[PDB]
Order: structure tokens, then sequence, then C-alpha cells
């Protein structure tokens, strides 16, 4: 009892994130959690994987307008999470249904034929078990693969499979 | 008030599409159209595609909880337009920005390293010919890629590239 | 299907309903639910609630010449559920496009200028949700207001507001 | 402000509660539930029951100087329960045996020679249900008059008569 207790996460102006312009908030305990990937390339080294925060953010600002990177999170295979719109934000990555009702976590990189390194998945997890702990997710929190709840090949086969496995995968 | 008969189009019924359960009108004349694929397996005969087409509704309708396939028509590698939610019913395939605005064309398999052949290519510009003599989109109707509105790898690079270059193409 | 049982409810005997002679099934897991006002009186006790259900289904059943009270279920200002026609059984209260494939619940009252008290939302809300558990209502259901299927004021303005704040609540 | 769920609970500021001062948790899933009546007036709607759940609480505060209304859950003849101490805070209602191992509901009047009515009732075991669908309640919960764990005719002979026809009561 010690209060924090959790996570080590590189923090958006660590990774240089433009600021966001959400101001839509989620209700904590959020219930549901949605793995996707990007479907892009993936990184390996903080450097590249921040490099690659950052093109994804821009993707979603620069391309689609929208007011911040549509993830909460995102895993890189550098083993460290990369700070999205975070815990208290609506992300834009499920849909109208699963966005205001979930925190999205995106591995960067395209897992179809490939699994993310067992340090990408420890820190997916322990980000999770994070977020329980500050009552950000309730403590019997549901995750779902992104092509569980939209049409998509997200988070790719490799990872889809992996995931099934998890203790809180519910389909 | 003269119209034609473009249309190709092979009706519900005749792929044996499950009944609709979509209620949400869209209003004409629709000024976008909203190209993906379905990132799916491919089919070139009117029974293989009969069949794709039943699938993809399953998926959307069984797995998903849909009111119906996304898209309001599919194109098949056998040249053919199948019927999805039409003209007159809002799609789910562009997220709810675009859903209301657009119709949502969606070529059937997956198109990342494979163009679509000219045939299936045809029966998607003769849509859009067919919607515009129908009234049911603008004459100056714009064409989007799927990632172009959504963050995806739809409609495929090749497909997209290749639809960067029509006429209706924009921005 | 699921023997926990759900939600506290009013059942017909008890508000002294006549006996329906109702008879077309509703399929489950029903879609959509239209909430509407009965445009009537108010009621703030379980007795004047019980007695205002009543006299709703005598005028639709004797003047109407309907089966049954046509709602599936209504709301009191008491806070408590009225059971109306259930969960099984096709209403009569948005038309014959929407009775076939909705559950009608009315709230006793005119809306226009008053918002029914909390413990009625929250006897509506509670309900839908028991509909979900109970297989009812797909676990997706769409909330839509009466004036949303139908030209009508029903369920009246400050109701009307209320409900667009519903998290399954779609236009 | 804490709204969702669930069996239809009147929340502690909607009956004008004072603060409660509480401090002991209790270690869910709990395994008893403890059922007593006030002893007090008794109310059949929710202003009157409002009214009495604020004058059960006050006499229990400010007379015999405890943290919060004693119990955790309060029963009007209304329908609807009142919201006490929760499911989260350990209560005062049956004794340092029994308030720490079990959750307590009282039925808001006196009944020895009378009996709650079938609202009432529901109410109850609505709640009760609900609990479980929290892990606030085991599904084997056991259910005990005042008066099978303490010396007193809580909740009077009446009610005691019924509370052992119900499935989960345990002599
Ligand atoms: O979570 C939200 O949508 C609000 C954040 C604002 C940025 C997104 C703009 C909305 C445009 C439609 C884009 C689709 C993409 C998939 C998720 C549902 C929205
Ligand atoms: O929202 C309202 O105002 C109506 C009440 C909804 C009915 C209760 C649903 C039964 C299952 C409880 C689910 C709850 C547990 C509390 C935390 C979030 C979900
Ligand atoms: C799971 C979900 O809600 N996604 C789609 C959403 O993209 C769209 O805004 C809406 C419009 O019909 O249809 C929904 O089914």
């Amino acid at each position: 009892e010690d209060p924090p207790a959790c996570g080590s996460i590189v923090p958006r102006r660590e990774w240089r994130a433009l600021a966001s312009e959400c101001r839509e908030r989620l209700t904590r305990p959020v219930r549901y959690v949605v793995v996707s990937h990007t479907a892009g390339s993936h990184c390996d080294t903080p450097a590249s994987c921040a490099q690659q925060a950052q093109n994804v953010q821009s993707y979603h600002v620069r391309n689609l307008g929208w007011c911040d990177v549509g993830y909460n999170f995102l895993i890189g295979e550098d083993g460290l999470v990369y700070e999205g719109r975070g815990w208290n934000i609506k992300g834009a990555h499920a849909g109208p249904t699963w966005n205001p009702i979930s925190i999205g976590i995106s591995f960067m990189g395209n897992y179809m034929n490939r699994v993310p390194p067992p340090r990408a998945l420890r820190a997916a997890q322990n980000l999770l078990a994070c977020g329980v702990a500050l009552g950000a997710l309730r403590s019997n929190y549901e995750v779902k693969g992104h092509r569980d709840v939209q049409p998509t090949l997200s988070p790719g086969d490799r990872l889809y499979e992996i995931i099934q496995t998890w203790s809180h995968y519910r389909a």
C-alpha cells in the first residue's frame, strides 16, 4: 500500500506527440478492452517505436482530422507502452458502440502471420493490471479482439490467437 | 424523368441474403462513395461469389450482431455487383461521420498484393454510373478510399493505387 | 435459456388488467426499443399508477379495439414498471413497420413540459438491461424515440432530450 | 455521479441522506443476508418512504451516534429499495457476530400482525439477485430472519413466516 502501484509508460511528450484536442471522457471503471494492431510496420527500440507512434498519430490527425491518435495506448516491440488518449479520454478505434465503453490498445505492427515478442505481450498485460489497480478498468474487465467488434483482420491472426487464451478474454 | 435499367446487380434473394433488419435511410442524392475491400478471400464465379457475399454478411450479422452486411454493394471478381443495403439504406462501413453521407462499395477479396480484374473494376464504375442516372448519387460525387476516412489498409495498396486515378476521386 | 429471472415488474394481475387476446409473438432477440409517453395523466403512487395502467389498457381495448394495452411495458413516476404485453408479444405502439421489430415502453404522463423523475428513468433503463439479460433484447439493442419512427410529439420534448443521452440511443 | 444500476435503488442523495462517516468495509463475496423490519412507521409512496428512511437514519446517527443508518438497504412498501450503507460497507443491524459476515436489509414498518405488499417483497429478492450480479453476494447466499440470529421479534411474525418460504432461506 503504496498508492500508484503500476506501469512505466512513455508519456506523450516523451514521444513528441501533438497536443490532443479531445475532450470526451470515458466513465471509469471501464469494462471493455479492445486489442487491435496498427497493421503497419513494427519497431523495436525506444527511438523507432517513439517515431512510429508519431506516424500513427500523424495519420489520424493530419489525414483523418481526428482530435488525437485513435488508441488509448500503443504497445511497442521495444517492450514499452506509449501513451495515447489514455485512461480517461474516449478513443476512436472501435466504432461508436465500443469506443465510449472501452479502452483501445493497439500493438504497433502487423501480426497476421507474426507474433509480438514476449516483452510486448508482458507490457500489454502489465498495462491492464495497472488499469485495474487504478480503478480505470473493472476488476473483471473483458478483452475483445478488434475483429470481434468491427469488420477487420485486426489484431492479426497470430495475436488474435494469443489474446483468446487470456484470463479476461470474452468473445 | 426518364430512367434506365442500369442494374446488372444481383439481388439479395439471388445470393440468398439473410433478411435485413436495417431501418436508417440515406437521403438522395448522396455525395460520397467509399471504396473498401473485405480483406477476405476472393471469388471469380457467380456461384463462389454468391457464397462469399453470404459469408461476409454472416460475419457482420451473426458475429458482429449488425442489422445487415455493412456495405451498400459488394463487387465480385466474377464481374457482378451484389446488392448489400442498396441505395436507400445507410451502411455501416466507414464510421459515423461518413456512413450517413456516403454509399460504401467493397470489392470482395484482399487487394494489398493483387489488383481486382478489369471486369470487377468495370462493374464498380458501371454501378456508379448507374447511381448517377438513378439520382441516387450526385452527378459530381466524390470517391474516397476507406483508408482515407478511417484507419485501415483497406481497400488494399494496389486497389487504392487504382482508385486514386479515377475521375471522381478526391483528396 | 438462463434460470436467473430479472427485474421487479408489477404483473398484469396486480394492476388488475383485463386478460389479453393478443397472439402474434415477437422474434427474440429484439433489436429496437421505442420510447413513448402516454400523453395522459401521471401518477406517483403504486395505487394511482396501477389505476393509470388500467385506464390506458381500457382505452386501448375498449375504444381502439386492440387485443391488449398496446405497450409492452409502462413506466410510472412511482418508479415501478407495469407489465404490458411483455417481452414475447407484439405490441401496438409504433406503427406497422416498427411494432413487429420492437419493444414499446411508455412513460405514463405527458412529458412535453415535464421530465419524469429519476426513479422512473431508472426503472426504464433497468428493465432494458433485464431484457438483454433475458435474451428478449439484443445486447446491442438500439433505443428510439417514438418521434424518430413516427410523426409524433411522443415521448415529449423533455423526455426525448433525456433519452438522447442514453448510451443505446440511435436517432 | 455513480448512477448505473441496478435493482433500481433510490440513491443516498435522493432520499436526502446525511453523509455517511463509516469506514469499515465488508469482504465480498458476502455469505449471509439478514432480514429485519424497522419496527417504525411504514410508508407506501416514494415521498413518504424517502421521509421514512431519513427518519430511521436520523435516529441512528443523531441519537445512537452511529456513523450511518445501520442497514445496508431499506425496503419501502412503495416497492422501492433505499440505499443505506450499501454493498461495500459493514452495517450495524444484527450484532458483532453477524454484521461483518452479512448484508442487512430492512423492511420499513412493523410486520408482526402485518405483511409487506408483493412489490415490497419483489424489490427485496430483485435486490438480492443484483447483489450476486456484482459479486457483493455469493450465489450460495443464505437468508436469515433477524430473529434467527438475535433475540428480537424483528422482522415480525408475519414477515418472518414469508421469508421462510424463500428459496435461499436457512433456519
Ligand atoms: O471516439 C470518437 O469517435 C471520438 C473521437 C474524435 C475523433 C474521431 C472522429 C470521428 C469520425 C468517425 C471515425 C470513427 C473511427 C472508428 C471509431 C468511431 C469513429
Ligand atoms: O443505469 C441506470 O440508471 C439504470 C440501472 C441499470 C440496471 C442494472 C443492470 C444490472 C447489472 C448491473 C450492472 C451495473 C453494475 C454497476 C456498474 C455498472 C453496471
Ligand atoms: C459496431 C458499430 O456500431 N459500428 C457501426 C458504425 O460504424 C456506424 O456508425 C453505424 C451506422 O449504421 O453502424 C454501426 O453498426
